């Protein structure tokens, strides 16, 4: 997995 840590749907 990945998560948004710094985008439009962060
Ligand atoms: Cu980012």
């Amino acid at each position: 997995x990945a998560s948004c840590s710094x985008g439009p749907n962060c």
